[PDB]
């Protein structure tokens, strides 16, 4: 589990977001693994804009955050999951780091703020979804 929230917004993993997100939903993409809804209180999180490949994540199933060098932001193909078949995800990050189902939601940050949360991985590899092109995530 785990959130970005970024004003008055919530970003989470698609296939972790709950009734009151799609009840409030803003923008959701299956190819992605990310929904965003809508908050009444602001949030603690900024977030990078930048082409960093450094970073440190959170990994739930160890409760350690472990630095790691990352893949550009690309469109790669995820081995069938129990949330989604065989299948190419955009705008995805991977690196050398553990990774179980539930550490989805697990923030990566970079200097510039947060770069992604943990949303695919297997065999020693952790996946990130970007956030970093979602520049209207900054206003409105
Ligand atoms: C859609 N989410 C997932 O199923 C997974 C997410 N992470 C990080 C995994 C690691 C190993 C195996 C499966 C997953
Ligand atoms: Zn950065």
């Amino acid at each position: 589990s785990g959130a970005i929230y970024v004003g008055n917004y919530r970003v989470v993993n698609r296939h972790l977001a709950t009734h009151n997100d799609w009840a409030n939903l803003v923008w959701e993409d299956s190819s992605r693994d990310l929904l965003v809804s809508s908050t009444t209180a602001q949030g603690c999180d900024t977030i990078a804009r930048c082409d960093c490949q450094t970073g440190v994540y959170y990994c739930s199933s160890r409760r350690k955050h472990y630095p790691v060098s990352f893949s550009k932001p690309s469109l790669i193909f995820v081995e069938a999951s129990e949330y989604y078949p065989a299948r190419y995800q955009s705008h995805l990050m991977l690196a050398v780091g553990h990774s179980e189902p539930g550490d989805c939601g697990g923030i990566l940050r970079c200097q510039h703020g947060v770069v992604g949360i943990v949303s695919t991985g297997g065999n020693g590899l952790v996946g990130f979804a970007d956030v970093r092109d979602l520049l209207w995530l900054d206003e409105e």
